[PDB]
């Protein structure tokens, strides 16, 4: 009933906010719609898999907040398998390689690929992480889709196809669905192209032993009966001295402040009194989440390793249901498994099939890519289509269609009277991921602490010490990578020598 | 409590559905979130204006359903003033003209303008009204914004600027915000470029005497206590024999079927049990409404008429708060007024100002465009910013960003168990307008009648006889309009 702060949403962000406030001595309540905490993280446990992350899973260097929170809760990480060769499957053929990027041999295609990634990061440097709408060319970039940008930048189909796969994989959306400004911000605020795409030294380096769901679960353990499950919030009334928060199951909660720790668009599920300001009212109708099915196929052994394949496959082409896989085998070497994502339009298209039909398609794909009949012999299968989730809206995160980030972006984490906004979408570093969830939850909590006069203004945003367990190697480039011309750059160079 | 059909939303679509079901002998309840009916229509009454439409207002030829429904309810229309000259204000100068289209005199510009409008309609002919995702090039066109299309098609800045204004005015959204497929469908399903843009013989020909709000009000009068105001729906449960509909004010309604007559995205405000199917679950997060402030400045006299101006202004350029106006003077010739729309990003930008500040900006603009100091002497002002409305989400209607219509469009009016979908967004003719609201409400009602075995399948969709009061003249083109080359066409010929 009565408390200091109501946190709407018991995902990592809401739980991190609640924990910080609780630790500070405030009385907090977490109102969670589902019969579980964790939200876009979910760790299934059964005898066949032991445990498996069906939602958010990967953590890595530079994600120091999630690493610190998890460590404090008694969790450990392990390294995703990248010992053996990666595979790039292009035009029906597999090409093994090493390093974050698939190598390209054609001199022209090489220049084009090199220029694409370089330009993505170049453009990124012009975009403030905490205010992407302040980029010098914000409007120009926001008024273009990523498809238009790729069409302009890529002088080869090879680069365009790989860039497209990259976008689909990064933000579970099609290149024509998303703003170029927003996508460029998204990559930059994850530390750039190399950091976001890498397993070793990147966002996919590690997973939590026992699953990421433990983060939210262990915070719930700490908070006890303060977490209220199956309490979807339907109504927030700020017309009186204390904020009134009502749930679907007919309960009323009274608080000094509220943290909204749900995906921005899911704010639509709440009726507000007084109405939201115009900009937020419209913003929450303009910000969809992406589409993805996370699929894990289990095998007797990690047979790919015997062929000097680590389990990573970058698979291009419309026919492939999954465009990207990672080895999901336990650190102990058992429960051998391949994790694959079915992305964007394919999540929509293939949702029509049965679980068994999807398993068959994945195994047949993997058999071809790995050149291994063993891939046709799965022992178990688990999957989760996040598009079906009423209380998520999709995964991994919210994307911005053209024109929206510049017009409505500044509204995202602007308080509405006594409502403050958490959720990974409001983060400024690794927004979209578990790291961003922690950053945003703790920042929102500290905004309330400041509002109560408990901390100074300069303590709202707090730096995080680097993990000792997961140190970050710097992202480096070669002289040639920095200075090799683009394709049009080479053509202009030829033109001047001709003239 | 218990009834045959619960209609969620008491706008024109919900009211039209409820009326049809009521007339058929079913027990209906309308659950309306606001303290009023009408939704995206709202007629304000006061001494200063008598009445004024602050939402949907215009009707015209080919909109036979809204005209028939209004007539039955005892309403009449009158013609929007288009006797005198229209004005196109370009690069700081006013150019008076007659006919629906502002003329162009540069020959290359003429070819470009002609080709643009022609191509819009050409493309439209390949788009099925009831299934735009079935267009032969549906994916190609859906994966482009209108901005990209205009960039490809328009070889002149003049054409591109006017095309942009057209998009902004049509769908209260920026060219880069919207799918080309969806926009081309939108225009085509309103009868094409000429029909949608025209006052005389088009969508802006007429208004209702006394206001369009009377449509929803008079149906509420007919239905009596069946309409429940300040009942926002929060929860729909379909797990049991009868559908359970719960409201915010703690009431429970039980019905055999439900009609959702709210903007698609506002379905998000309802918690569903069981959850919605995947495609609808995501669809309702992908479909925003546009942004507009409707502004009416009142004057002592319709002074523009004295200068042989009808009051229609098409105003190019970023600086102008309002890109389009119409004379809003009463049929009697009193309550002289100019109606203007503040569109898309300008609605966002100018919302920051006070009502008085917007009035000043509009009056100064009108003084410039009309070349009249009389425009600086308003006697009254009314405005409505639809972006602020929790239970609308915007106006005039829902737009589809690139990629959405092809991926999710088929979901729009697909029933979910015992929930059927009305609302202007689900119409196949004049979707977005009051006409579409009536079409969709009556179709949704008839889907339920068919589900109950009361009517055959072929009666779900019903043709509408042409209004005798507002007959439609055909849209015609000249030989030269049809056959003159585009700019690249002329270049290839050279
Ligand atoms: C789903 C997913 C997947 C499948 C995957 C992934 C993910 C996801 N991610 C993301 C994560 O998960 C996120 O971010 C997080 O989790 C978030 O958090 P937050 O913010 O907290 O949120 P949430 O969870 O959602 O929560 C919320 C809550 O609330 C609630 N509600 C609602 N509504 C309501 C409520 N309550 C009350 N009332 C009302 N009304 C709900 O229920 C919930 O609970 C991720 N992340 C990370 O970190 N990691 C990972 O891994 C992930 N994932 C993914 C990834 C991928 N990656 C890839 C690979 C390769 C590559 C890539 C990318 C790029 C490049 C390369
Ligand atoms: C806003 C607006 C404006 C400003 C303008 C306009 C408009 C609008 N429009 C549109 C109309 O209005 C519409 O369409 C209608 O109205 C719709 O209907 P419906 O479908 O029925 O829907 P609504 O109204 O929205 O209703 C709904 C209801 O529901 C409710 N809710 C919500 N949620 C809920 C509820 N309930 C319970 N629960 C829950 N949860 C609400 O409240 C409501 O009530 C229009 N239209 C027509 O027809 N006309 C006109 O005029 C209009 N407007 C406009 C126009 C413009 N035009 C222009 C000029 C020149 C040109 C143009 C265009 C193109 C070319 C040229």
């Amino acid at each position: 009933n009565k408390c200091d702060v109501v946190v709407v949403g018991g995902g990592i962000s809401g739980m991190a906010a609640a924990k910080l406030l609780h630790d500070s001595g405030l009385n907090v309540v977490v109102l969670e719609a589902r019969d579980r905490v964790g939200g876009r993280t979910y760790t299934l446990r059964n005898q066949k898999v032991k445990y498996v992350d069906l939602g958010g899973s990967y953590v890595g260097p530079t994600q120091n907040r999630i690493l610190r929170l998890a460590k404090e809760l008694g969790l450990e990480t392990y390294k995703v398998n990248e010992v053996e060769r990666l595979i790039h499957h292009v035009k029906g053929k597999s090409y093994p390689f090493r390093g974050p990027f698939p190598p390209v041999w054609n001199p022209i295609t090489y220049l084009d690929h090199n220029n694409f990634w370089r330009t993505m990061d170049d453009m990124g440097r012009e975009i403030p992480s905490d205010a992407p709408w302040k980029a010098p060319l914000a409007e120009e970039w926001d008024n273009m889709t990523m498809k238009e940008l790729l069409d302009k930048l890529c002088w080869t189909e090879s680069a365009k196809q790989l860039a497209t796969l990259f976008v689909n994989l990064c933000v579970t959306a099609e290149t024509h669905e998303v703003s170029a400004l927003w996508f460029l911000w998204y990559v930059k605020q994850c530390g750039g192209t190399t950091r976001i795409i890498s397993t070793t030294n990147g966002g996919q380096e590690r997973k939590f032993v026992g699953g990421s769901g433990q983060v939210s679960e262990r915070i719930m353990d700490l908070l006890g009966d303060r977490v209220k499950l199956e309490r979807p919030v339907i109504y927030i009334d700020q017309t009186r001295e204390n904020v009134l928060v009502e749930t679907l199951n007919h309960e009323m909660y009274e608080a000094k402040y509220v943290i909204s720790a749900i995906p921005p668009t899911l704010g639509m599920k709440i009726h507000f009194n007084p109405p939201l300001p115009m900009m937020r009212n419209q913003m929450i109708t303009r910000v969809p989440l992406g589409s993805v099915i996370k699929c894990i196929v289990y095998y007797k052994e990690p047979f790919w390793r015997k062929k000097d394949y680590c389990g990573t496959m970058i698979i291009d082409g419309e026919e492939a249901p999954v465009a990207y896989t990672l080895d999901d085998t336990k650190p102990e070497g058992n429960y051998a498994a391949i994790m694959g994502f079915i992305l964007a339009h394919k999540a929509r298209k293939l949702a029509r099939l049965t679980k068994e039909e999807r398993l068959k398609k994945l195994c047949e794909l993997y058999a071809k890519v790995l050149g291994s009949l063993e891939a046709l012999e799965p022992v178990h299968y688990e999957e989760k289509n996040w598009c079906e989730e009423q209380y998520s809206g999709g995964c991994y995160t919210t994307y911005f269609p053209p024109g929206i980030l510049t017009q409505y972006g500044r509204v995202l984490r602007q308080p509405v009277d006594r409502i403050y906004f958490a959720g990974t979408e409001t983060a400024t570093h690794w927004s979209g991921l578990m790291e961003g969830a922690v950053e945003a939850g703790e920042r929102a909590a500290r905004e309330i602490l400041h509002a109560m006069g408990k901390i100074p203004e300069d303590e709202i945003w707090q730096s995080e010490p680097e993990s000792v367990d997961v140190p970050a190697q710097p992202i480096t480039t070669t002289f040639l990578e920095r200075h090799l011309p683009s394709v049009p750059g080479l053509l202009r160079l030829i033109g001047l020598t001709t003239i």
